């Protein structure tokens, strides 16, 4: 009001003499009804609801809201080596047709730079919900958006979460523009019924809800088929499985204090299910098996298939081209796991003492000759070991959350060098551990040479040199020794299985991780009787493993066999050969 101040803008001049501030949510002291009918009619109607209680009480739910701040996600997916996590974690839960005008009322946003974005579909094939769509510019106080297109509206409030100007925002999107839907939010919400209540009240092809971890934006009428009167069992869990595998990866430091985004479930019209940047997708058909626990939990494949998509976007820290279809399954086998119902996926070892010792092969070539298509069953008791080992047999109750840090901090990605990068994985679970993994990463095909192009979502080089392999012995060498020869390790037995089920035959006799957990020493009188190449071991079952050996149990692996009764192979040489059984602690026993 001085000489040395522009005036107002003309609009902001006359709701500031009629509203307590410009989210128009209050009538300030002392106005007439005369100083409210000279308000634009827009903004007359408004004045009306807020001066008498008129405000529909559901659309007021979603009309006006302060929106919390979310973390950047592009930010995020660097820092933790993640694929890129949603940005629409704000709905507002009004939906919008092509043309309409949007008034959005802004309050203070303290120097935050925000703006409105309108989602809808995509596809050529079959259509899904956008990852994006149009974005609309929103400044603190007034603005008119008018629609390019139609949908939902989501506001994009995302910057660092620890500065103290990262606050909730009032905007008001009030009556007249666009038209309520509602979505559910868990926390805010609570219970089945204002679940129900919501869900049939919105109008809009999709339903939006949020969980703390995941969000669902599912086809309304699915949801109608298959959950009309419940969603919290469903959410909590989906947040849940979420947040075991983020239990993994060790970011408690960060999440939620500076990162606090979601994934983002939608439900294309085609494909299977999937997971990538911004979103994960179950084509809508499928939607049965997630929205009901039980249907989650009638087979094994309906938590793993899941599971097993959510853990790809995990996956880069400890992955690399030729593992890239199996490093995900320590999340998938994880979450098995902590659902409580079934054994774990994968080969038995007999497939790696095959691959490694009767065909010559190292990890990136194990059980495929062809270099392009990966033996996921037979990688993926790999990590899965270090987890039964540490994890289950509590040696190290957070070896993977360290080992997930160190792998951050060496921050190779999945594609560069992937040679390298397997021996850097190996040099960091030793780091992990403390422990000189050697003879793990040995059966286990990393320390042979390689020099090959591969094929894996693109071709890479993929090259191990015999300095390379030097370099990292070497540095495992520096830590004391295991206490276990947990390369042998198993959490299943063959009496778990149907007997054509292929773990049956897979998981052998001996090496079940209870022998580790309880050091298990070998005290009976072990004897092996041999005829033609077929081994027999007698009273061997404390034992977790039996080994030849060239010259002495120090020497070169021939061969190995968790089974008692095995037979060797022809291509391996015996003049020299020996035999041992080895104790959980890695004693190994001349037969
Ligand atoms: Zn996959």
């Amino acid at each position: 009001r001085g000489s040395h101040m522009a005036s107002d803008k003309t609009l902001d001049k006359q709701l500031l003499t009629v509203f307590t501030d410009i989210t128009c949510t209050e009538i300030k002291n002392n106005v007439t009804n005369e100083q409210i009918q000279a308000l634009p009619d827009y903004f007359v109607r408004i004045a009306e609801a807020v001066r008498d209680n008129t405000y529909d009480k559901w659309e007021k739910e979603f009309r006006i809201r302060s929106y919390e701040p979310y973390s950047n996600i592009a930010e995020w997916a660097d820092k933790l080596m993640t694929k890129k996590y949603s940005d629409l974690d704000n709905p507002t839960g009004i939906s919008v047709k092509a043309g309409d005008d949007i008034i959005v009322l802004v309050g203070d946003t303290y120097g935050q730079n925000i703006s409105m974005q309108c989602i809808w579909e995509t596809g050529t094939e079959y259509k899904q919900t956008a990852s994006s769509g149009d974005v609309y510019m929103l400044n603190p106080g007034v603005n008119k958006l008018t629609m390019k297109g139609e949908g939902q509206l989501f506001v994009m409030y995302n910057t660092e979460l620890t500065s103290n100007t990262a606050k909730p925002i009032k905007i008001h999107i009030p009556l007249g523009s666009g038209t309520v839907n509602g979505f559910f939010d868990l926390k805010e919400h609570k219970t089945d019924e204002k679940y129900a209540e919501l869900l049939k009240k919105s109008t809009h092809k999709y339903f939006c809800i949020r969980g703390e971890k995941i969000m669902f934006y599912f086809h309304r009428n699915k949801l109608l088929e298959y959950v009309p009167n419940n969603i919290l069992s469903a959410i909590h869990l989906w947040d849940n499985i979420v947040g075991w595998q983020q239990e993994l990866m060790g970011i408690d430091d960060v999440r939620p204090s500076q990162v606090n985004n979601h994934l983002f479930a939608i439900s294309p019209e085609g494909s299977y299910m999937w997971a990538s940047d911004y979103q994960i997708g179950f084509v809508y058909t499928y939607l049965g098996n997630i929205l009901l626990e039980d249907n989650v939990m009638a087979a094994e494949d309906n938590a793993w298939g899941p599971a097993h998509q959510i853990g790809h976007v995990h996956q880069a820290a400890i992955n690399w081209a030729s593992s890239t279809e199996s490093s995900n399954n320590l999340f998938s086998n994880f979450i098995i796991y902590k659902l409580g119902k079934y054994k774990s996926r994968g080969n038995g070892l007999g497939s790696v003492a095959t691959a490694r010792y009767a065909n010559g092969q190292a990890w990136y070539n194990m059980g495929d000759a062809t270099h392009q298509n990966e033996d996921t069953e037979t990688h993926m008791r790999m990590n899965w070991q270090l987890w039964i080992y540490y994890h289950r047999c509590e040696y190290k109750t957070d070896f993977w959350q360290t080992l997930f840090k160190l792998m951050r901090e060496v921050n190779m990605t999945e594609g560069e060098d992937p040679g390298k990068k397997q021996l850097e994985f190996a040099k960091m679970a030793s780091k992990a551990a403390n422990q000189n993994l050697t003879d793990f990463f040995e059966m286990w095909g990393f320390f042979e040479p390689v020099n090959t192009t591969i094929e894996q979502y693109g071709t890479y080089k993929y090259y191990v040199s015999d300095a390379m392999i030097r370099e990292a012995k070497e540095y495992m060498a520096q830590f004391p020794a295991p206490k276990h020869a947990f390369q042998y390790i198993e959490d299943r037995k063959k009496s778990e299985f149907p007997s054509n089920d292929y773990r049956y035959s897979a998981v052998g006799d001996v090496g079940y991780y209870t022998q580790f957990k309880e050091n298990q020493k070998i005290t009976k009188a072990i004897t092996a009787e041999l005829a033609g190449r077929k081994v027999s071991i007698q009273n061997g079952d404390e034992a977790v493993a039996f080994e030849l050996r060239e010259n002495d149990e120090n020497g070169k692996l021939l061969y190995f066999s968790t089974f008692t009764t095995f037979e060797i192979p022809s291509s391996i040489l015996m003049v020299n050969a020996k035999l041992y059984a080895v104790q959980a602690d890695g004693k190994r026993i001349l037969l």
